[PDB]
């Protein structure tokens, strides 16, 4: 069966599954006694005082409240990480191919059990800063799920589908979508082959659109399109326990309770995961001439504690007309003030990616620049077939020990000729 | 001679005329006595506590100061009026063929005598609100000048090449160029043959960019395509004197000089004149699908005192490449909150234009919708050979008595068939 | 006996008459029964939903609510007036000579019968705007209080001291000195010869201290410098009726009630009248070269719908020292965005004044300009025994009627010899 | 040959070697082929996505590309360091003898190599905080450059001229004078003595000039006497390789690359290098009583990620007049939220210092007040021949371990008489 969804970036939604109808209070979030026999339980995604275009929560109408749990004992953290002071700083270029996925017949891995931190930046303990890390992996998850206490993930699914439990309902990703599942929130994650992507962790934030300023109304990632999980339930005991995972202070720990999490009848609030298509994004570009910097293919962003500063933003680079006339097509030749993590998703293969530091000069190779120098110019189809992306930071991206262990033009000035 | 310009919108500027040196005091502004014995005087274009980004002034460096001169006279406003309430409101659109100009065979009449209203809105006792002229001359303005004590004038030359002295220094402005001459400044225009331009007042505000939001750092109007004019004077005593012409509060008035006021020698700030060459204007707009917002064009924008909301945009649809697929390319039908007065710098031809009200419904005829719907789409040219503009506003425009003397589908759908 | 006062601009202040200790409720504001059976009243000066920072209003323990009053009735507004398009625009500078004071032995005229409006701009009716008003009267206002329906008052004294009865006490107020009256605020004041005084009226919004900058911590108008009026009851019946005068959309209105409104006990709260001696403003200027902006001198300020904007400030010229080497030390010749009011309380004499129009030029005389350039330079006292002031507006100040009847340089250019 | 500048703090500027007239492209940044046959690159100071008013980026259009090297690699970090966290707390005054210069005969140092960090505070790991350093070195930089990947440098001169090539430019930089180059910009300096002085570098954020507040449009650090090198380059092949100096995360590492890098032919923008020379900062003060906050010097500022706070403030105190009457004309006695670290350029003698921590008490000695309190007080002329200055944080500036190793009033009550 095909799930159905709700859209509508940061609505105020209200969800019921659909064999309970009215499971959802009516004209008040707290019954003496919720309709069904539920209990009310609140999600709170922000300070309770913040102005309401950013006040954030959902309220949970369950079979049992989150509460009913065992209490939590520390779990090894295999390569979950965040000491990027274990590693020396290094401005060069670090490039990897294809993450090596486990195959199953040799260790059985779930997406929790398979998740490598692969860099990152900024202290976790004061919930400032960002990770980046790789999940390989080739079972479901079975009778546990996961939460993180620190921040909120979004994911890209690059080879395998995701099929996505959340207490807010179902959600199937798969490469070329993403998905957003924020601090707290409990899920549980289907695999359906030998899997492998990438996840971009903010500490203490949440992600956002992008304004659009002169683009106006309409355009790069139209709200319409984030698609939200509908209300699903089962009410089921679990034998032996279900476990519930928590990333707390970047450690992880395990507490075990009597029936899954995932019996939310109904919900309503705007505090949500969300998943969206990349083939949706409607591309913004130069259609004179001129190279427009890659800020303007931005699909999400989430701000840091210095105004008008993200500390991190999800760029793609989709499929396009590129028709630029007079112009040097290919990205300029630059020094930035961001690190910027390169995936892609379908100078290295899907699957793989690649890590520019602060301040490091890059650009184009001496072929490319040959050829986009002396090129006949005409309208051109770019990047039919793939997509890249990129996760760019206002901190140094630093690479973890897994990350590091993991890892692999001429003058032509004529000083007399102007023309 | 080919005039030479400063460049970089809302630069601190320093400008001295070649033939004198080192005019500007050095390291001060208010010598005991300036270099060349000359006379220093402040011009603001803000308050004096303004923020640094939108503190505007220019110091001036001159043979004698602005007060020498005697006192104000009125003299007939001709066709300048403000006068809103003057015409009874409606809401249908309203063309005008190219505006007819006065033969100088007929009566010599220049740039100040031929200013005609054509439409406003908003109080100038307040200094709040805007006003669109047209200027049908066909005599350069001798020893007279005039400046408006209200607000900013962006001017829009359509037929006739315009030659302006201010006191910065001498700017000439084609058709297909832009020019501003803020509240304050003095400026003399000299023609050279039967000329019809637009002008876009606005009361007690500047122009500015536009943030570019994911556009980014570069891109619609780059800064460096602006240009100021070079410091420039003539020391020129005028026998009869010279006429100083002062719009105040929207009524006309005269003072005689001595001498001509463009006798800076030096000056510096970032409050000038400048002028910008629509040609360069870097285009952003869809290179995959639908139609992107006409905020995507804009050039310049005058801030309302709502927070947010521009008092008036100076939009342009200039040449470059159509290549969204699967779409209507052609603009939307639409209903906004702005009025909209349409010119053609090259429904009406080059030099007429159109005025259309706030939420009354506009798009594309039915010969457009049915071309468009059909086509086959691939990559094109549009507008190559032509420059339409808009001058928007945020309040209703209403025609003056002026104005309105010189004015002059079908259901496709398929209930049973989505595809 | 001499007046007590509290101190602290914006101060949330509590204050007793010393004749009732306790009367302010303890622990709250609103008793079931106040302390020696008072009513509680709020006068509240800003909308119940302000930040903090900007959130108004004061408490009253009064002996009769203001609700026991007649119903109000039309009088003649003598020459209190708004309307700004009875008189046509002027950009010509207009002065005054000392304002005629009426005789006792001619005609007895209190505070409010003797109120002239000289000029101002905006719409009251809109609640925007400002006028400046003269008050010449010869005898103490008598069993009749006035109040402000439109907007707030700051009074400078010129000629003869004001003893002003307010519901928070009593301001004696001397030439030198000035005080605030807010929007709602009842008030009667006393004159003890023949008296004449400014008035600068600001609508819809309330006067601050301007922000230090630079200056920092300390400097200018000290907070510790304003001072509030201590609790003061009468509690007095009036045979015949005791008038409450009303200014309400700029019309005069007169209410008869059996006391006198000054019949509050005690009081708590930020909104109050206050004083401020201008002998104390602590003077902030150049003390190596140049001549700064008058900005420098800004007692207070009033803020206009546009951000950063001032619809008026109070500026002042005060006696100090003068020490700028190498610079021309008089005002420096100048064109502006503001209109300006000048007056003098200690080319008119005080109690005369003159009026300077947006964007027309000013600046020294041919024998100012002649003696500040030739000067040997030296540390001097300026303004010893005087205090010239401004009101200036972003608005164009237009003249009443009543205003306009009371009404009345070489070059030295060496082209070859910079030096 | 004296150096050409160009002026105004924050423009937008354009400049080409005068050897290659037109080396910017015409009304584009991005040509297919650039003039002259060179590569553009564009070197960004902030996020794509600011605001226009803080959006830096300049555009070089250079010989070779900066990415044309080679790895980077692993050097000593001598006396540069950032671990704060390396020594105890100590809230006593430090204080600092000139630094001992070596001596070119002992051994060869130059400006990389006599860097010695003194002071700091913050994570630079996450790109937050300030170190203050001293330079100390007898010879020229050699076929090596030097660039900050974390931050920008505010360099101060003490003993000894510095001649400084960037990529924009040339610059002279003499004690008096100061510069700013900032994060990413490669330079290199040559000297001609046994040189000292000291740097203020701030992580993450560039140096603004301060609001002026009521000081107005003009005063303090004048925007005009900013002064930005003009173009320059040279096409230079370096045998055995010239070396690229990287301060990355606090961290150093060189690169090897054919030639200079300092081959920019033409270049625009408003991200540069830049130098202020301190005799013309307009100093404002008291002119009647009392005694300013030292925040009325301030020079250029630095944002911290806390709203209104700096990270660190340039504060002067230059030549002036001292006219306050009835007044302790010396520094208070005071505590306050900052740390502070004292210079001398021209209790130590020019080139030592003293490091003042948070809250701890300070103010003039017993002889000092004395001498203040009894003068007859007359207006004097204050630090002729002197140019002492300040470093001041917002937080607790921490000596370094070479720091550390290189360091160093009665009752008059008279309760019975107030007068």
């Amino acid at each position: 069966a095909e799930l159905k969804y709700i859209s509508g970036f940061g609505n105020e939604c209200s969800s019921e599954d659909p064999r309970c109808p009215g499971s959802l209070p009516e004209g008040q979030n707290n019954p003496q006694v919720c309709p069904y026999n539920l209990y009310a339980e609140q999600l709170s995604g922000s300070a309770f005082t913040c102005p309401r275009s950013t006040n954030k929560r959902s309220w949970l109408y369950r079979i049992l409240p989150s509460v009913s749990h065992k209490p939590f004992e520390s779990i090894d953290e295999g390569h979950v990480t965040h000491n990027w002071d274990e590693v020396d700083p290094d401005p060069n270029q670090l490039r990897w191919k294809p993450f090596e996925i486990p195959k199953a017949s040799q260790k059985k891995v779930d997406f929790v059990s398979g998740l490598h931190t692969l860099c990152g930046a900024g202290d976790i303990k004061s919930n400032n800063g960002l990770a980046i890390h790789i999940f390989l992996c080739n079972t479901s998850m079975e009778n546990r799920c996961f939460y993180n206490s620190d921040g909120d993930f979004l994911i890209v699914p690059q080879k395998g589908n995701l099929l996505i439990y959340t207490e807010f309902g179902k959600m199937l990703v798969q490469p070329n979508e993403i998905c957003v599942i924020q601090r707290g929130m409990r899920f549980s994650i289907d695999v359906f082959e030998e899997t492998r992507g990438y996840i971009l962790e903010v500490y203490g934030v949440h992600f956002e659109l992008p304004d659009l300023g002169p683009i106006g109304a309409n355009g790069l990632a139209n709200p319409r399109d984030f698609l939200i999980p509908i209300a699903w339930y089962e009410d089921r005991q679990v034998p032996g326990g279900y476990t519930v995972i928590n990333k707390y202070q970047g450690k992880l720990f395990a507490a075990k309770q009597d029936v899954s999490p995932f019996n939310v009848v109904a919900w309503h609030g705007n505090y949500t995961p969300y998943k969206y298509n990349l083939k949706n994004f409607m591309v913004i570009n130069s259609v004179a001439f001129d190279h427009a910097d890659p800020s303007i293919f931005t699909v999400l962003t989430a701000k840091s504690v210095r105004p008008g500063v993200a500390i991190a933003d999800f760029v793609i680079f989709p499929p396009r007309w590129g028709v630029a006339d007079k112009t040097f097509r290919p990205p300029y030749y630059h020094r930035n003030c961001m690190s910027e993590f390169m995936g892609l998703i379908r100078g290295f293969l899907p699957g793989g990616g690649s890590l520019h530091s602060t301040m490091t000069p890059h650009g184009p190779d001496a072929d490319c620049f040959e050829k986009a120098s002396k090129v006949k110019l005409a309208p051109e189809r770019i990047a039919d077939g793939t997509m890249a992306f990129m996760f760019e930071s206002s901190l140094s991206l630093a690479v973890t020990k897994w990350g590091l262990k993991a890892s692999r033009l001429k003058s032509h000035f004529t000083p007399n000729s102007r023309n």
